[PDB]
Parts: structure tokens; C-alpha cells; sequence
């Protein structure tokens, strides 16, 4: 099996999401080690925003720039669609997202690519996957008003067939050492009961 | 009195929240002739995505690139207090607002000056505004669960001390000429009621 890690934290070694992808990582080779592993930094090798230049190469011949958007877009929906579990790591800034994962969103969602229209509605075409969303906060926003991040997520993976998705939070980062133990204790014992299922 | 519009549309003349705005500037105009009115196109003079290097502009001396973000930041800051009404073109891709309406948000949510920490939580600073988000939508998502833009917006807007927000929606632009002409229409009416009160 499979296993696709995506980092989108602005924060590098500093990073709560990505030390705890780095946790999901190193307990998955232990536990699965026949596995294939991929990790994807999107803070490290940054997608391009999604521009009018940009949609136009997504939906006459192509400037260089949209040739190779296109090109980045096709290569980003094979890999996702290559792998079983999908390991997001979405950081919460401003209430929503970094823009690091979004770029990545804008790239791979396509019509008739990653899900297509029916007459009951859209429909996914990224089928078959398990993901895990590691989202990490300074504050506490978990089944408040103020998470947006949760239900997006749910949304636009679902959007394009991934319905599967179990959400480990750490947040309070930013209220105290205990806190913020207390944050990384609770992801970790949560992705342990991942893992080990 | 002063109106600040911010276009965040990739789709230029074409774009349907552009047309909205462009709109509302005109009848603004007319009922307020005095107003000094500013128009801001994100699209057009994009602002930069916000990733490590940026952030450390805003939070030893700068890199030149940092020194400049940290300038550009304060100046979209100094502008959103200078007016009185902010209108907010908000078409939704992918779930979420456009990379170039957020990148902007990444720009003006500074501790200390857009908010600041009190005892009894946060609270912004950005005091005595009026909003008007104009959002536009190829399918129709208004007070359903697929719509995490409002309540982002909401809260978002909020946090920095925005809390009268006033949303005029066009949605079901992809649903074929009556739908899309009925979101024009809707949508124009609701700015009228916001114009002439
Ligand atoms: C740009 C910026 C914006 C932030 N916005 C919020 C916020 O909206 N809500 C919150 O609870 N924490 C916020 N935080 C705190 C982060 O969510 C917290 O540091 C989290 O640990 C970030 O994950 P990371 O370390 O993997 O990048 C923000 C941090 C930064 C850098
Ligand atoms: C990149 C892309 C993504 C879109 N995503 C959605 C979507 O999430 N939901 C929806 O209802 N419409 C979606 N649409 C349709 C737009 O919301 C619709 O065209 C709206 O009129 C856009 O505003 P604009 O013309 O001002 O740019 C999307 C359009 C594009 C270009």
C-alpha cells in the first residue's frame, strides 16, 4: 500500500503539523514496512497560485507557463490518484488553510480529471482512499463555529470522491506548555489508533 | 465618506462578482456623489502568498524582499482604516475564496495592529465599518453546508473588529441564462436596498 503525505506548514522544522506528519510517517514504516511512503513539502517546492493565465490551462495553443502548469496539475492528480492513504497536514493561519495547500487544491481540482458531472449531481472520480487530516492551531476551534478548515476540508475532498477522511487535531498550541503537550499527546495517541487499525 | 472595493476575481471583464462591484461603485457614485471611492483589484496587482520568509516580515534586520511585504502590508492596513465601507467581491473556487482575496487577508491580520490579545479573548481594531461581501457561485450553496465562505468571511472579518457585514449573493451562474440572469438580478437588487439605505 500506499501512503501519500502532504506538508503545507509555513514554519519548516518549527513546524507542529509537520512534526507530527513526521510521527504518522516513522510509526507507518514501523508498523507497515512494506509500504511505500511519499511526502510531499508544498512550503519546500511551492505550486503556483491559480491565476486567470493558470485556470486558462486547465480549461488555441499554451504559453510555456500554462503548458507546464498543466503539465504540474496532471502530474499532482496521477500521484494523488497513485496512493491508497493521504496524509494532509493543514496548519490553520487567518481562519482558513495555507495557501501552500491550496495552490495544491486549485491544481487538482478538474472536470472530467477528479470528478465529473452526472445527473443526480457531481461526483468524485479519486476513489478507493483513506484520508487523515492533521490540523494543527494555536487556539481551540474544534466542533465551534470558528472551524471552517473541518468542514472545507470535508467538502472539497469529498467533492472529488474522498469521503473517507478522520480528522486528528492539535490545537492550543499557543496556550502554554502544557497545553501544548497536551496538543501533541492527543495527535499522537490519535494517530496511534490509526495506525494500528 | 469613503468606499474601499476589493476585486478578487481571476476571470477579468468576464468575471461575474467584477461586474457586481462595478455595479455598485455606479450607484454609489449617483446616490453619493461626495463619497470618494477606491478600487483595489487583487487580480490585476496581485499581492504576494504568504510563506516563511513573509511571515518573519511581519512577525535582526529585513531581506529586501521582507522590508518591502512588511511596507505593502501596511499600506493595504492603512487603507482599509482610511475608509468607511468596504465592499468585498468574493467568488468562490473551490469551496473556498480566491488564492488573491486571501493573500490579502494573509497581509492585514497583524497582532497589535488589526487585533490585539485581551484578558476576555481577542478583539479587533478595525472599528466603525461596514462591509458588503458580493459572492458569486456556479452552483448554489447560501445557507447550506457547502458554504464555508460566508461564515469564513464572517469570522475572519470579525476577528480584525468588521462585524456589520452585509452579504449580497449571485449563485447559480452555471445553471443556464435564466438562473444565471435571476443572480444578476437578485444580486442588483440587494445592492440597491444597501445603496439607498
Ligand atoms: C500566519 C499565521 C496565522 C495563524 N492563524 C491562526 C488562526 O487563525 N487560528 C489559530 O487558532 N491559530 C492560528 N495560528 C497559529 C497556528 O495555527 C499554530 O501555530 C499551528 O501550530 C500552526 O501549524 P504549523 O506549526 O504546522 O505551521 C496562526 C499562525 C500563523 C503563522
Ligand atoms: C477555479 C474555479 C473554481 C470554481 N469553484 C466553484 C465552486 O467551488 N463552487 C461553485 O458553486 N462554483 C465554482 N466556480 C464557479 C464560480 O464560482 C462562478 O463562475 C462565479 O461566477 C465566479 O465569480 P467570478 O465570475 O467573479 O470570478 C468555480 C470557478 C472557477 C474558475
Amino acid at each position: 500500500s500506499k501512503v501519500l503525505v502532504l506538508k503545507s506548514s509555513i514554519l519548516a522544522g518549527y513546524s507542529q503539523s509537520n512534526q507530527l506528519s513526521d510521527y504518522f510517517v516513522e510509526q507507518w514504516r514501523e508498523k507497515h514496512s512494506a509500504d511505500e511512503i511519499t511526502v510531499r513539502d508544498l512550503a519546500a517546492n511551492p505550486i503556483p497560485v491559480l491565476d486567470g493565465e493558470l485556470v486558462g490551462a486547465l480549461r488555441a495553443p499554451l504559453t510555456p507557463r500554462q503548458q507546464e502548469a498543466l503539465a504540474l496539475s496532471d502530474e499532482l492528480i496521477a500521484e494523488l490518484k497513485a496512493h491508497d492513504v493521504i496524509v494532509i497536514a493543514a496548519p490553520m493561519y487567518n481562519f482558513n488553510i495555507s495557501t501552500q495547500l491550496k495552490n495544491y487544491f486549485d491544481l487538482v481540482a478538474r472536470a472530467g480529471v477528479t470528478f465529473r458531472y452526472t445527473e443526480n449531481g457531481p461526483e468524485g472520480l479519486v476513489t478507493g482512499k483513506k484520508a487523515i487530516v492533521i490540523t494543527s492551531r494555536g487556539g481551540i476551534h474544534k466542533d465551534g463555529p470558528t472551524d471552517l478548515v473541518t468542514p472545507y476540508l470535508s467538502t472539497f475532498l469529498g467533492f472529488i470522491g474522498i469521503t473517507d477522511v478522520k480528522f486528528v487535531f492539535a490545537e492550543g498550541i499557543a496556550y502554554g506548555p502544557e497545553m501544548a503537550a497536551k496538543a501533541q499527546s492527543d495527535a499522537k495517541a490519535a494517530i496511534d489508533s490509526i495506525v494500528s487499525a
